[PDB]
C-alpha cells in the first residue's frame, strides 16, 4: 500500500512545501510524536526519535507491507542487507572517491566554462540538472558518445517502458566490460564478491538503475537549493565563500542540513515497543522526518538560521543513519563541493531577479517541490 505522505502536512502552497520551516517548528513545539489518523501513520520530528527509527532495525524494519515512496536493497534489514550492501559498496571505495575528484572537476570546469561570460544564468538548466547526470555517466564508464539526462527524466506506465529501454542500452555494455575491465563503477560491480557470491550481468544493470534513482535527482535538488540559499537566505554567505575559498565543504554541509526538503523515510514496527514514548504495535508505520529533525534546537543551535560554522552541522540526518546510511554520501558531498568551487572561481557576486516568482517555478517531485527554474545575475571581478 503506497502511503501519500503529501496528505500529512497538507501544505497551502508549493512555496511552503519547498521550505516548510513554519510546519517543522509547529510539529517540534506542539506535536513531535504525531499520529495521523487519515494515513494511519506515526510521525516523528525530534532528532533522537528520528535517529532511533532510522537505525534500530530490530524494532523499525525497512521491509514492511506499506511505504511512503531490483535488488530491493533499501527494503532489506540485516542480515539479508549485508551481502547486497557489500557488493554495491565495492564501487564506492576510498580509492574510487579519490580518483573521481579530478574527473568530476573536469566536468564542472566545462559546465561553468559554458556560462563564464553570461550576465545572467539559470542554475537549473546550466548546472543543477545536467551536472549529476554527466558525473554518473562518466563514473559508470558509459561510452564517451552517450555521456543520459533523458533517462532519469523518463525514469520518473511511462516507467515500465523507460526501464526496458535503459536495460537494452546497458546490458550489452556490462557484458563488454566483463571482458574489458576499467576504473569505473560497472567494472567494480563485476569484480565485487561476498562470501563467494557475485552479481550477474542482469543484476549489475539493475544496480546501476538503483544508483541513478538514488543519486541524480537528489543531488540536482541539493545543488539547486544550495544556490537558492545564496540568493534568499543569508545573502552575505556567497561573499564569505569568495573571501575564503576553503569554506566550500562547510557551506555544502550547512545546505544539506538547512535547504534539502523534504527528507522523510518510513519504517514498519517489527516488535511492540514504547521507545518513542508512545506504545507502538508490530505492523504500525512510522515516518521519520529528517529535514524537521535537522532544525531541532536540542542538536542545532539557532537552527532556523544559516550558520556554516555551527560545529554540529555534520550531525544532520539528510543521508540517514545506521545500516541504510546513504552509500552515495561522499560522492554527493564531492559533487556539491566541486560545482560550488568551480562556480566561486568564475563569479565574484550573484543576485536574484527582483521579479522572480517562486510559486510558478516549483513542480511536484519525490522530495515535495523542486525548482523548474532559478535565475540569477552574475558578475566577474
Ligand atoms: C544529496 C544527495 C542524496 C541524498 C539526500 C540521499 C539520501 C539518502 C538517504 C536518506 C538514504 C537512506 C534511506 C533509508 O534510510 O531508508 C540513501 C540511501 C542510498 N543512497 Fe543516497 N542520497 C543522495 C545521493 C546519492 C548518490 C549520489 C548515490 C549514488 C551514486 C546514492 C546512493 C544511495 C544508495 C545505494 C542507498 C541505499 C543504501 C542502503 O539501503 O543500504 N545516494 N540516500
Amino acid at each position: 500500500e503506497v502511503i501519500p505522505v503529501t496528505e500529512i502536512p497538507k501544505f497551502q502552497s508549493r512555496a511552503e512545501e519547498f521550505f516548510p520551516i513554519q510546519w517543522y517548528k509547529e510539529m517540534l513545539n506542539n506535536s513531535p510524536v504525531y499520529f495521523h489518523e487519515e494515513t494511519n501513520t506515526w510521525n516523528v520530528f525530534q532528532y533522537e526519535h528520528v535517529k532511533q527509527v532510522l537505525s534500530d532495525y530490530e524494532f523499525f524494519s525497512s521491509d514492511g507491507q506499506r511505504t511512503t515512496i531490483i535488488t530491493n536493497l533499501t527494503n532489506l534489514d540485516p542480515p539479508d542487507h549485508r551481502k547486497a550492501r557489500s557488493l554495491l559498496a565495492a564501487a564506492f571505495t576510498h580509492r574510487s572517491l579519490k580518483n573521481w575528484e579530478p574527473r568530476i572537476k573536469q566536468i564542472a570546469a566545462d559546465l561553468v566554462e559554458a556560462i563564464q561570460k553570461n550576465p545572467t544564468i539559470n542554475i537549473v538548466d546550466d548546472l543543477s540538472s545536467p551536472f549529476p547526470s554527466l558525473v554518473i555517466a562518466d563514473l559508470f564508464g558509459v561510452p564517451v558518445k552517450d555521456r543520459f539526462k533523458k533517462w532519469v527524466d523518463i525514469l520518473f506506465q511511462e516507467k515500465q517502458r523507460a526501464g526496458a529501454e535503459y536495460f537494452q542500452y546497458l546490458y550489452p555494455i556490462v557484458i563488454e566490460k566483463r571482458s574489458n575491465l576499467s576504473d569505473d563503477i560497472i567494472s567494480d560491480l563485476i569484480q565485487a564478491e561476498f562470501d563467494g557470491e557475485t552479481f550477474t550481468d542482469e543484476e549489475i544493470v539493475h544496480a546501476t538503475m538503483l544508483l541513478l534513482g538514488a543519486g541524480v535527482e537528489t543531488t540536482s535538488h541539493a545543488i539547486a537549493n544550495m544556490f537558492y540559499s545564496f540568493l534568499y537566505d543569508d545573502k552575505s554567505l556567497y561573499s564569505e565563500l569568495r573571501n575564503n575559498r576553503e569554506l566550500a565543504p562547510k557551506a555544502v554541509e550547512e545546505m544539506l542540513r538547512y535547504r534539502f526538503h523534504i527528507s522523510r523515510r518510513d519504517r514498519t514496527v517489527k516488535q511492540d515497543n514504547e521507545l518513542l514514548g508512545v506504545k507502538l504495535k508490530k505492523g504500525d508505520v512510522v515516518i521519520a522526518w529528517m529535514s524537521a529533525c535537522n532544525m531541532d534546537e536540542t542538536m542545532f543551535e539557532n537552527p532556523f538560521s544559516v550558520d556554516i560554522h555551527r560545529p554540529t552541522n555534520k550531525k544532520h540526518l539528510t543521508f540517514g543513519n545506521g545500516p541504510h546510511f546513504c552509500l552515495g554520501a561522499p560522492l554527493a558531498r564531492l559533487e556539491m563541493k566541486i560545482i560550488l568551487e568551480a562556480f566561486l572561481e568564475a563569479f565574484s557576486h550573484i543576485e536574484p531577479f527582483e521579479d522572480f516568482e517562486l510559486e510558478p517555478h516549483l513542480t511536484a517531485s519525490a522530495t515535495g517541490q523542486s525548482l523548474t527554474y532559478l535565475p540569477m545575475t552574475v558578475y566577474r571581478h
